[PDB]
DNA sequence: GGGCT
DNA sequence: AGCCC
């Protein structure tokens, strides 16, 4: 799907290796929505600063 | 290390923002995913489950 | 590599 | 001049 923004295999490997847990399909969808929201907040910060580039300091996790 | 699909993130930010994406931006997004997944493991384990589910990924903040 | 922010 | 397409 063109909608998936996370590397499914690497996310499942992290959760398996660090948690001994499986990962639901819906977990991948929520993580992809999280990325989309972070990128859109990033665009707003960069635009407010009059920049053309989304930089690390534009991505704030509360 | 990289947990986001770099080409799709750059396409989203280019298409939705008419902006470039810094290399460090990709690293911060990957750190964000790692932290969300590890908080997910905590919630799932606390609930006695063997699967990280959507309700384990808390993002409303 | 070839420009750009 | 460091860094992005």
């Amino acid at each position: 799907m063109a909608e998936v923004l996370v590397v499914t295999s690497k996310v499942k490997k992290l959760i398996k290796e660090k948690g001994q847990m499986n990962t639901s399909a819906e977990t991948i969808d929520v993580l992809s929505k999280a990325i989309e929201q972070l990128c859109l907040k990033g665009v707003e910060s960069a635009k407010a600063d009059g920049r053309k580039t989304v930089m690390a300091r534009d991505i704030v996790i509360d």
